[PDB]
């Protein structure tokens, strides 16, 4: 269970996908 926070240092592959 990951936090949904889409930013330049965050990677969406595996969390917000």
């Amino acid at each position: 269970a990951c936090k949904s926070t889409q930013d330049p240092m965050f990677t969406p592959k595996g969390c917000d996908n």
